[PDB]
């Protein structure tokens, strides 16, 4: 079985897809080939990807979408690309044209785990919790019931962010937001606020990995009481569950006077050996070259 | 200044799609060139495209995808494709990285709105009344928190396939495994009856317009595959007969479900009315353009004729890609 790995991408994660494809080739149980978009878009196959690679940055590329590429040599693609055109469903959606399986969460769950306010609309509605938030959209004033400290976010971006500590300042974070994005999220700050981060492995209904922390250091396991390592993860598979994701997810969770937030699904988490993805499944008993095979795996069972 | 208009697909509403095509084609006021999905997935264009529209179904193609087009010819796309690959965001997706601007929702609203399960998540959420309603995954046992009669539906399809209405928990498993042939996930609704079915047209970016509310009318047990597109089977009351608040309150709704799913270009939002309640029903960002389809001829009652509407939906798909 041969694989065929996409990195790199135009969104500002660039760089850190690069890193995440180093260490993915180091490590994948598989013949793999590496194939990079460039920060205009524009492709490299062959030889000019791992020279891409190489360099940790691909500014210009060679194929304009879509690229000339040997589809039918390759088995199961892993798009390891984050952010826009990478986590939002439009590579998955080429993909499911081409009909080649793909490791990761297909169009819909992609595009709603992208978007910081349909995601949480979905989660609350199903009993999860979440920070309290508002939609704000461009034009639209904004309504917000709660007081500072906010965050003002692009709702789809995945920069732009602004931690607003006075109202006075809340046009300008929306100003800021909206030139990456005509939907902007704001979300009641949290303070003082732990994050916990925990992996999920599997298609629909899937395996929680242990919880780790970041406070910058990855705590692994969390210093976490039993009670709440176990509702982390039970919250997790639900949320994982509701929204339909497949293969993998890293859902990030905030813990606030003993309360659980749930904060983001990231369905392509970062995936150097030094990642918190794979550090907690290796936490867990399934280590780096095991879990690029089970997302393999998993990628063609759900293709049958 | 051209469009390039894609139809058929290989979901269950391939041929209702190259209806559309034909009813887009007649009225369009640009210069249009025709592609078509065959139900094998392969592509069919030029000549041999306007052939397969006559045969009023395209089995097989020619261009495996991607296909040889000459996408730098065409200002604007538009899908005019029903149900799975291209409703519910995945043509969408591809249309996104082509860097083409493209008639209808985006890929998130396109894939949330052809989710039966999800989009009412979202719509409950804010507020908008839904039909009491369980999701069911395949291989999973059913847990419906209400009693029969209801609906068994796959939760992506569309024009009616694969639904059911089941009036015992016998029946149930029948209507389950009918609906996993076209989905993994299925919803199981509580049936409305007597239901009257509302149906109004959205127009533009987010922000839309709402056109008369209409109703559709039938002797069937409900809205099925037969009744939709079979010519007199379904009466289109345009517009329909409702006091003023009534019609007021369909169209609010319609605007905010179209605003809080981020609905862009176009979209039918359909409703039900039963003892006074509205329901809303399901929201369709690429509607029907046949002569049984309600979204054009709604528009048309009010002001906005069939080559002004499809005018309209090729602008905005111009304004949002050029300047968001
Ligand atoms: N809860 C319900 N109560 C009454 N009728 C229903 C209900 N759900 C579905 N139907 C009937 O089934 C038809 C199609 O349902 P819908 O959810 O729109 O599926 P599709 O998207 O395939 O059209 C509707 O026109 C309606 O007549
Ligand atoms: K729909
Ligand atoms: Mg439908």
């Amino acid at each position: 079985m041969r694989v065929l790995l996409i990195a790199g991408g135009v969104s500002p994660e660039h760089e850190v897809s690069l890193l995440s494809a180093e260490g993915v080739l180091r490590h994948i149980p598989f013949p793999t080939d590496l194939a990079v978009i460039a920060q205009d878009g524009r492709w490299l196959l062959g030889e000019k990807a791992l020279t891409a690679l190489e360099a940790k940055a691909a500014p210009e590329g060679e194929h304009p979408f879509p690229p000339p590429l040997s589809w039918e040599r390759y088995d199961v693609v892993f798009p390891l690309l984050h952010g826009r055109f990478g986590e939002d469903g439009t590579v998955q959606g080429f993909l499911e044209l081409l009909g080649k399986p793909y490791v990761g969460a297909g169009v819909a769950a992609s595009a709603l785990c992208m978007d910081k306010d349909l995601s949480k609309r979905v989660l609350a509605q199903a009993g999860v919790p979440v920070v309290p938030w508002v939609a704000v959209r461009k034009g639209e004033p904004p309504v917000v019931p709660f007081d500072p400290p906010f965050f003002v976010k692009p709702a789809n971006t995945g920069v732009g962010i602004s931690r607003v500590e006075r109202f006075q300042d809340l046009e300008a974070a929306l100003a800021l937001a909206f030139r990456y994005d005509e939907k902007a999220v704001v979300e009641k700050a949290l303070s003082p606020v732990r994050e916990l981060e925990v992996g999920v492995l599997g298609n629909v209904f899937g395996e929680a990995s242990p919880v780790g922390e970041v406070r910058a250091e990855l705590l692994i396991p969390a210093p976490l009481d039993p009670g709440t390592q176990e509702t982390v993860q039970e919250l997790a598979l639900k949320a994982y569950k509701v929204l339909g994701v497949r293969g993998m997810a890293r859902v990030d969770f905030f813990l606030a006077e003993g309360e659980l937030y749930l904060n983001e699904l990231n369905t392509i988490p970062g995936f150097t050996p030094t990642s918190m993805y794979p550090r907690l499944f290796e936490a867990g008993g399934v280590a780096y070259p095991e879990l690029l095979r089970r997302l393999v795996e998993l990628a063609l069972t759900h293709h049958h």
